[PDB]
């Protein structure tokens, strides 16, 4: 039903496993408290996803060198591409909140990294676009993504601590995932 | 006077320039407001740097797979290595606050990336240690670094907005720099 969304039906096993994930979670100070707070945040954000997506792609569309990654060769945004990616991003927000971070989760994170990278970019949607998303922007996007998310987390009326715990859990989870997605970009053996 | 600190005397021009930097600053939503707030934060943090360093290396030392990157071949921390890096980290905190982010700043960021990477790791201090810091941990460290910094920013008694503006400026600046440092790790042409 969501075109191109292949969580749990990926073709490849990730080159990282649950032991790697344990060690990476430690590097981002993610614990069981964060698991609980990310799940709570899912409940807060669930009815807000359309507006989150409009704000997020508003930012991407606000800078030509960012919108660039969704463009057709003629430099104009590929509207099919954008709309199809948007649907999978909506799922990713929910998955971050509700999935057990197990090997199927890791296999999908590897797949998402491959889809930003030249390895698989443009294949899922069968579009003609830019071959690769420069890595420098994947890392950079940790910031604006967390900044876009923060105001939404307030709105179900929660204590300041709860809201900071949810935002911080999202900052950890975002950093964790972007780190995983780096794999196909990194010189073999340097990751 | 600070061994190995070669800001402004680097051997190589960075493969990125001030136009790249403009585009990356936009990707992390860094503006002139952030320049002002990062400078303000420098004034707040200046007398606190020793304690920041003790807290930061407390975290690194708290996980064997992280402390690993400062170890001698026998698996024990190289104390010379740690102490020498600590001095340059102290400078980096101040430089983030006070340097114009120009080509000399970029050339040093390239150098810092090279020093985490196998390209130059262990050369500055002439130590025998792990050849490479896996990239996955450079990205991950954005989180704990910002989390370690946050409580220090409170303590000169500033408004909540001011403190959040300073923390957010530091989160942007950290993300920006780690993105730059990724260069030698990334497959040529994918950055
Ligand atoms: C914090 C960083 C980022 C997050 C959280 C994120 C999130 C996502 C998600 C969830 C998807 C869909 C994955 C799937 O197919 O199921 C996706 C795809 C995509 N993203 Fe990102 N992304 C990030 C960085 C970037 C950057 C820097 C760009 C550059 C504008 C970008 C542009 C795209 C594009 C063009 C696709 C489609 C890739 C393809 O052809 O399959 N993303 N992103
Ligand atoms: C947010 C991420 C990070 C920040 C802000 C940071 C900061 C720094 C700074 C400022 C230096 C000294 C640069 C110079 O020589 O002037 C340095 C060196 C070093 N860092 Fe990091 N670092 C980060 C990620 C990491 C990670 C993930 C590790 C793994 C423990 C690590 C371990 C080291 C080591 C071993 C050196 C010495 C490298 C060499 O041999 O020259 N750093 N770091
Ligand atoms: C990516 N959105
Ligand atoms: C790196 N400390």
């Amino acid at each position: 039903k969501i075109p191109g969304y292949t969580y749990g039906e990926t073709e490849n096993r990730a080159p990282f496993n649950l032991e790697d994930l344990k060690l990476l979670k430690e590097a981002v100070m993610f614990t069981a408290e964060d698991e609980e707070y990310i799940q709570k945040a899912g409940e807060v954000l669930e009815d807000q996803v359309e507006e989150i997506l409009d704000t997020w792609y508003g930012f991407v569309g606000s800078h030509p060198h960012l919108l660039y990654y969704f463009t057709s060769p003629d430099g104009t945004p590929n509207e099919k591409y954008l709309a199809a990616v948007r649907k999978r991003f909506s799922r990713w927000i929910l998955d971050t909140s509700n999935r057990s971070y197990d090997q199927a989760w890791l296999d999908y994170q590897y797949e998402i990294g491959l889809r930003h990278h030249r390895t698989k970019k443009n294949q899922t949607d069968n579009v003609e676009s830019v071959p690769n998303i420069g890595y420098r922007y994947l890392v950079a996007f940790i910031y604006p993504f967390t900044a876009t998310m923060k105001p939404f987390l307030a709105r179900k009326g929660h204590t300041p601590e709860e809201v900071e715990k949810m935002y911080q859990a999202w900052f950890k989870a975002t950093t964790l995932q972007v780190a995983l997605w780096s794999y196909p970009y990194v010189k073999y053996g340097d990751f």
